[PDB]
């Protein structure tokens, strides 16, 4: 928001306006990174980003401590090298390369289509980076009619997404990725769980309207009563939530579910790519931005 508006006060006293990305700007398959870039907390064009810029943007404007993004940082730079062919040092070339399939970017996302989702030819691939309203809708349907949801509901959502992707993706493409996806499940509870509730730290409930605003608009739900969590969330909360989701009892099992989908998952670890392996081509679609309605500077 405009600095003088005082919208983020007293949680964020140094805000910047929202500015929609242009045809030449670089965006990622991450709703958190895109929101930061749209506000200029990280380069608005999504290029040449240092670890320290990432750390400060997250901590100061999203209430996310350094421990939370430690592994994400490592994996971002590992992928940069794999895609560009050379070490990226401390300057992430761009956000777009983060959408390199079967790496950090994984199948069965909550709001993006898979790289080879519903393609007639093996050589075809599609936009697995930009926000897809229809895909997000398949996530929202699971909790239709509710205002909040818990760990059990989230487990149902990720199960529905895995079933759909396993069925729609070109034969042989689908690859389950529970460790990374559920850290992201934890990210969601860390950022948009309802801190107004008495036992938010032990039994966090996600506010659906906050979640919708963030994902769809790629900006912050201040107009809805949201504010960065204070104190800043630490990695402890995220991995615990991740674990609680996969441990939640399932009351509805979808069909065509990949083997071992139900049950605990392994902890996320840094990625590694064989030097013999060539990267997949990146989708070249222009950056997505909210159009119904378009956002103003304070949205
Ligand atoms: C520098 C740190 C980060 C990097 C490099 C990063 C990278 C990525 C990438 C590559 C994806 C995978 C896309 C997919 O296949 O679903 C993604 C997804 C996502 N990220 Fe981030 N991210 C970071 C931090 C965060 C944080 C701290 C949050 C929020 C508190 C966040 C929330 C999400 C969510 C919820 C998704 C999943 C969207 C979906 O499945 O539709 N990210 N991020
Ligand atoms: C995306 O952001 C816009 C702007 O903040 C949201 O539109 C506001 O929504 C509430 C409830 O629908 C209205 O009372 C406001 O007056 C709306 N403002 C405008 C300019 O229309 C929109 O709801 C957000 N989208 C999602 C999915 O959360
Ligand atoms: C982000 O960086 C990647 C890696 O440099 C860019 O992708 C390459 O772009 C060149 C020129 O368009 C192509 O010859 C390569 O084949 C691309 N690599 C891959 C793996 O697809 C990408 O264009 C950059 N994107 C943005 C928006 O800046
Ligand atoms: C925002 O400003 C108020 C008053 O100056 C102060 O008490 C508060 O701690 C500030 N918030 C942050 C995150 O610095
Ligand atoms: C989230 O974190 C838990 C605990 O590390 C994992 O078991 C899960 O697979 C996901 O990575
Ligand atoms: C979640 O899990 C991680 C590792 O899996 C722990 O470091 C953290 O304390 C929390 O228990
Ligand atoms: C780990 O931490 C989360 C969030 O604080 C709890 O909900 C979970 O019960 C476990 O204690
Ligand atoms: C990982 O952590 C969560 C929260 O402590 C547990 O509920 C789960 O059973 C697993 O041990
Ligand atoms: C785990 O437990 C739930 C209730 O908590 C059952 O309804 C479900 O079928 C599963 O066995
Ligand atoms: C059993 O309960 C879960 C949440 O606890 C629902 O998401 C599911 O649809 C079923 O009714
Ligand atoms: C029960 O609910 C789950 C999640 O909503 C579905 O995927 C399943 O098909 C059944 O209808
Ligand atoms: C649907 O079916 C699976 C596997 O049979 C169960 O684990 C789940 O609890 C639900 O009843
Ligand atoms: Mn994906």
């Amino acid at each position: 928001q405009e600095p003088g508006s005082g919208i983020g006060y007293p949680y964020d006293n140094n805000t910047l306006p929202y500015v929609a990305p242009g045809p030449t700007d670089s965006r990622a398959p991450c709703p958190a990174l895109n929101a930061l870039a749209n506000h200029g907390y990280i380069p608005h064009d999504g290029r040449a980003i240092s670890r320290e810029t990432l750390q400060n943007a997250f901590l100061n404007h999203m209430g996310i401590a350094n421990s939370v993004i430690e592994l994400a940082l490592t994996n971002a730079f590992v992928v940069c090298e794999y895609v560009t062919g050379s070490d990226c040092g401390d300057s992430l070339v761009n956000l777009t390369l983060l959408a390199e399939p079967h790496a950090f970017e994984h199948d069965h996302s909550f709001s993006r289509k898979d790289y080879k989702q519903g393609v007639a030819n093996s050589n075809d691939f599609i936009d697995n980076r930009n926000f897809d309203a229809e895909t997000f809708q398949t996530s929202l349907d699971v909790v239709a009619g509710k205002t909040h949801f818990d760990y059990a509901d989230m487990n149902e959502i990720r199960l529905q997404r895995e079933s759909l992707s396993n069925e729609l993706d070109f034969p042989g493409w689908f690859t389950e990725s529970k460790p990374i996806q559920n850290v992201e499940s934890g990210f969601i509870f860390a950022l948009v769980s309802d801190f107004n509730l008495p036992d938010n730290d032990e039994n966090p409930l996600v506010r659906i309207d906050w979640w919708k605003y963030w994902f769809t608009n790629e900006s912050f739900p201040y107009h809805l009563g949201w504010h960065p969590p204070s104190p800043a969330r630490e990695i402890e909360f995220v991995t615990s939530a991740s674990s609680a989701v996969l441990a939640a009892s399932v009351t509805s099992t979808p069909s065509s579910l990949p083997s071992g989908a139900i049950g605990p998952g392994a902890e996320a670890v840094p990625l590694s790519f064989a030097s013999t392996m060539t990267p997949f081509l990146l989708a070249t679609n222009a950056p997505y931005y909210a159009q119904d309605p378009t956002l103003g500077p304070n949205d």
